[PDB]
């Protein structure tokens, strides 16, 4: 009795963009809807360190990012892990394959994976024209040598002039069939065709999308265009800086036109409705080869995107645009006997990996992560009431206490500090910090950073205080 | 120490279509915001005779136009300068490449340039069948070659049958890939590639865009043509003439169906945005060279377009259309040491060219034209206070004298004249040259023409005033 | 002293969707309207029996259908003609070349031109798989077998469903590129390039469209269906019959769905303004050849089109729908001493070729069209009062007379009349043959045709005076 | 005012006796190359004196003997800081300067005076390593790579019939005709010439990477000397070489193959000389359609030879005639140099191009080592060389060689062994003379110039004025 189990994982979509999440339910995402309301749909998920390397790993390893160290982002740092997710599947006699993004480093270093179809989207550190040709460009990416092979050598990733950290946004330029969301798919049916007979699979299908550039087919940006809502809100509150300037292509915070903001919205959720047919296609696969029935799915994105709202963009920040995560498991064979329904306890990407291997090769994984085989049988025995997360972001790096009710952040080099209440203002448009009525939670919240943070190297916690640093004092990496 | 240098140089770009420089913010330049914001945007710089031919030779060459004797539009006549932009560098140790559009004669000379990869656009003047086969058609135009390479030998730069002194717009009528702005791209990452890596570099980036035929990208066209405003201002003042017929395709006065005014804007607009997304893919380029941070660039259009305002079209008039160019330094490395920030006082085209040798190679260029440096550090010491331009356009040819508070204008074949409050009618709407309250600028203002037109052959000036000349008198070239 | 001559055609083309001559300037005509308006724009052109194979046997001989003996429409009658319009300038030493549609018989005799390179459109007599191969489908059409070439074998002429004479509408469904319409203007400018240099040309350029299949390129179809207005008027007056039936796809009379209108409209503007962008490439390469300032251009249409106008559809009417058509000489190298201005007097399709020949050679030709060189100099000496035109049409046969006020209409086979003020009325929707004020000039009017049809072996006459005749009596060739 | 055009016409590893007007038997195909070589000034006795690839081109480039330029031997990746170089001369006199094909200088892609590179060096181990520079490897440092990337797709490579570089294996072509690198260059030197600058003279460089291996011509030129080629091809063994007697390695320097591998070497080998000149012919033919074929100066020489198994030996480094001895011509069909033309028997070095082109045309001195032909063509041998001394690293064979009109001497330090040849009556140097005391006096004297050239050499040639035998690990490629 083994289950085969799919792990598919998009890149920077934010939980809310999930239309069953969405409280306005605009977004299109029909095929994703589905199985999230008839699996377990993770209601509160997070990504404690929200970017692309540090979640990653997190996902990989189960690891906390103290014990990871990757507290930010941070490229080509080693990855000395033994006991992966791929890993412990192999061992217990699976087929192991991505397709897709790992963002490892070195980058086709496989973690426990057999095989390992790479397409980590556009990465600066492997499009250098002085750094190794066998790592760079299209010998960095099978789907952009597959880009050349279709569309001839002349096509590379950056044609249309979209920038990988930018709003900028508009419909891909080529044909629709050439799209990397489409080519992530047709690899996997490959895989499902080509794989093993004799043993079960462990597959893990990453897109690179929703992550920029935003240039989904032109169906699915015209789409949005055309039926998105006159006014699009940023969910502006009482804390929110605007400097006044004309944003950056790349900008980390700032205001658009709203034509631009528009089109932004357009190619971010256009990105999505198109990855949903995708993964609908995959489905109609799977039951092509009788794996309908004998596989589990978990769907996770590595974390969520600001996409405008409080004036801030890309990740990397301590509010729910950037920590918040879509996650839910698919069992439409229904191997798992718990009864299906929505998760409302605090989950964290590290969770992943030894759920999964409790779940379906039942077995513990030494790791920080925790199963959540208990909280789908209705126990939240053990779980935990809180989440401490953080990024470092310059002038912005943030340190975070989540529970089911508060929000309490304290960015070190700016030495200030917001409280949000979550129930009552989901959207953190209300900064509590300055309101006498909430002291003993403040200070209650402060004392239990400085449990937190109290020996690290960054100097955060002097003389049992939490104390300003200097920026110097900052790290991505332990 | 030496920096390289990307010249970029597009055709026929109003002032105001930089959103930047725009009132109303409704053309879409988020990277050539970003890039003119970031730098030294200048505010108010000017084509004095605005036209492809005399505004280029004084780009190249930093001459005034009685110096060039470049007053008015000519073809094929010699370029006998070798004291040029390209060429200075090349002394200095650069490699030097010009790709794109020239208009140089004959069209292959260098005039300083190691290398030029040329495309002029549509050229009556190479585009005849009895002309010299090697310098005609697509033996003329690297572009156009490489679009029969692509597309087959039946292609043609006029298929979809847009003139390239038209108001007729339409969409580019082939796959988006092979559009001219994308090759000037292409072409200068072709060119980043294959460089010689033991010197630094000076390449210009000339596209031919957006002068007619205003046929941009599908998507481009689309985006103006569903959100530019109902009404479309042409800024009728006090003192236009309507000749109340049906407009030549190739109109210079006149007035179009408001459809037709809307799709030139469309066309327009659309092929600016696209330059937008373009250059953003070069500037992408420029990192994955690590050149991103050792590298100034300048932009800067050569002259305007009068786009329909004042019932006038395409170009060669004194109005602030034609003569207003957009013009920024953007210096992400921050190699200048100058507070970055707008520059209000008056730059002509002749300035880019000692600008560039005082600011990078730190020498002198005995010319015309004088070194902006001292006004970005703040020092208007020795600026001028006026500009003299001019342009032989038949009837309408003009003379006129710009300060930063007015521009007098005079039509010597017709002998009438106008006077503009720059500040308050920027947009030229009300003559007030019979205004009597007036009467002693205006005296001052023939004054001051009187000594710029003394001694000129077409006989301007007789007996120290200002007299009506026959049109037989009207040179293009002195 | 021999000018160039090029004759373009159109098919089905209305007076009134020529902009210039347009009331409500809908239509996007701008090339025509710049030709029309800057040459002499015939304003009361007509095809006196107004369908394609009569109007095109007196557009080449000058002859009235009389005397041709065309009084209808008949495929694969002899055209034992001689004395024709481009034999004429071949005799005074001009090649001669058409490029498009003839619809003669046989369909390659020449009559008159050197060479012919064929496309008559959709012609039933043509696609008969049980007639001779030589002469069917693909080796009748040099623009199909281009066709074949460019897009495969299994490309055909009716690939998208649209009947050629049918109301149905909707854009080409192939690449633009290889539309009938590019492909005569690609095909002029081959016959410029490879023309004999010692010798004038004579040209016909003769456009199939817009001449149902309604499939012009998707930007055109869109361009109409987005801005044509609302409600779209009909014209119908106090005489219209509605038979209430659901419309043939094929149906010569009745009334659409409002969207089927729309789309048809659509269709056959967007066709026009397609013919109007390519007519402006012709005339770039015009240029090109140094051919722009010795070459007289002449524009018409074979007929009109009634497009859904008093519940009626395609042709054969005697409604100005049908009748009138667009017609202007264009001579941008003022070849013709005349002062440029429209011309109001009736002229008829058979003036052409006398007209040509007098303007262009200096010579009489013994036919009975007349030349229209002194209505150029404002002398209308000798000139018609009226034009006496017909079509068999079963039941709906007409006969009538038009002079500058009045229109008579007699069906003989009905025995029905109708009387038309075109000065008041010009859009015909007020019958006045019942009004006793208009005793006078009815009987007038049917004394006239009793005149015109006396000794007609139909049997129109009998005794004196117009009688109803039997269905059976009508023909289309005398 | 009304200077001439230069075309500079280089190929790779051609042996002087390959131009079929120089050859004794004459069976090679060359009729356009003889054309222009007996029409013009054909160098009969025109020497590589360092005989590989990267000391030749340097020596071409600068006109420096090697001592002065330190390339004594093969070596990729040493800096050419040389200002004064033969396109920089023609640029700096307002010439257009291109080069089209092979440069194999260092880096890549310095220019070295030309105003513009289309690059094609061959296959070069150095540019196709995956670990090194991306945009210095592989298809990013051939220009010829990427456009048959963009004409075949991106799966074609160099490499795809699996024929060596370094190798005597050969087969015909495997792909269409018209993708041939050889086409390639002419096709690129006609784009040149219809976009060049038509305001100024032009200095054209057309370097071919062919005859050099992979030895793949199209297969029409391999058919046509496997069917033709005679049945006995001599490999002129006298009384010096010895056999080692193993299964030649595919890359060797040195043995015996069949003798229908050493016949399919000859085919590939004349083959891709015989499409050279086809696709010289298809220049010619250009030249005259831009109406240059009067007002051109054309140049055609060879960086060195190829052993062709002669004398068991492969490849070149060697100091044999094979090796050392290349083509070289001046065609002047627009007679803009006024001597006579005839063919020329002095010795003449590729350091001489140099020096002669910039004399001829431009009216200029160089400061180099190599001196201008001029003198020769007008029939004036004062003061003109009477010896080269050349000279290669190539290990346990490195040689010293002195050449005259009349003998070759030849040493090998690590093996301290001495050979004697007499080029007159025995040019393919089949008779070893060092033993036969007849010559003594000869032998005497040629040492004696052995040490004037190599005293104070830090390989320790010399000590106490004589000639020593030298341990291998003092060879070196590169002079300090
Ligand atoms: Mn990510
Ligand atoms: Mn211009
Ligand atoms: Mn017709
Ligand atoms: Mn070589």
């Amino acid at each position: 009795n083994q289950p085969n189990v799919v792990l598919i994982v998009v890149d920077q979509m934010r939980a809310d963009a999930l239309s069953l999440n969405s409280q306005d339910k605009i977004i299109s995402t029909p095929t994703l809807d589905m199985m999230a309301s008839q699996g377990y749909n993770f209601e509160n998920c997070y990504s404690p360190v929200p970017s692309c390397v540090p979640a990653r790993a997190a996902l990989l390893t189960g690891l906390d990012q103290e014990t990871s160290g990757r507290v930010g982002y941070e490229d080509e740092v080693p990855w000395n892990f033994k006991n992966t997710l791929p890993e412990v599947f192999k061992e217990q006699g699976y087929q192991t394959e991505c397709i897709g993004k790992m963002h490892v480093y070195p980058s086709r270093k496989r973690l426990g994976f057999d095989h390992v179809l790479l397409h980590d989207g556009y990465l600066h550190v492997d499009r250098k024209y002085d750094k190794s040709y066998g790592e760079q460009f299209e010998y960095s990416s099978d789907y952009l040598m597959f880009l050349k092979e279709s569309l001839g050598s002349d096509a590379d990733l950056i044609d249309d002039g979209l920038n990988c950290n930018s709003w900028e946004a508009r419909p891909w330029m080529y044909p629709e069939k050439f799209h990397p969301t489409n080519w992530v798919v047709s690899e996997g049916i490959n895989f499902l065709r080509r794989k093993d007979p004799t043993v079960p699979f462990f597959l893990k299908l990453s897109f690179e999308k929703p992550h920029a550039p935003l240039n989904p087919p032109k169906y699915y940006f015209d789409m949005y265009m055309d039926r998105l809502p006159d006014t699009l809100d940023l969910h502006i509150g009482n804390w929110e800086k605007l400097e006044h300037v004309v944003p950056d292509v790349c900008a980390l915070r700032g205001r658009l036109k709203e034509d631009d903001q528009r089109r932004m919205l357009a190619g971010y959720y256009g990105l999505i409705s198109h990855i949903d047919h995708q993964i609908n296609r995959f489905l109609m696969a799977l039951k092509e080869f009788r794996h309908d029935k004998d596989t589990i799915i978990w769907f996770i994105s590595d974390h969520g995107d600001q996409l405008g709202e409080h004036y801030l963009f890309r990740k990397g920040y301590p509010y729910q645009g950037s920590i918040r995560i879509p996650s839910f498991i698919y069992d439409p064979g229904d191997l798992i006997s718990a009864k299906k329904h929505g998760i409302k306890e605090l989950v964290k990407i590290q969770d992943i990996f030894p759920s999964l291997v409790d779940l379906v090769l039942g077995q513990y994984v030494n790791t920080d992560g925790k199963s959540v085989k208990q909280l789908l049988f209705g126990n939240c025995e053990g779980w935990r009431r809180e989440i401490h997360g953080e990024h470092s972001l310059g002038l912005d790096s943030s340190q975070y206490i989540l529970t089911e009710k508060w929000k309490f952040i304290w960015f070190p080099v700016k030495n200030t500090y917001q409280l949000f209440d979550m129930i009552n203002d989901p959207n953190e448009m209300k900064n509590l910090y300055y309101d006498k009525k909430y002291e003993s939670i403040i200070y209650e919240m402060k004392h239990k950073l400085v449990g937190y943070l109290k020996g690290r190297e960054e100097g955060f916690v002097k003389n049992g205080q939490l104390i300003q640093i200097g920026i110097s004092n900052i790290v991505s990496t332990l």
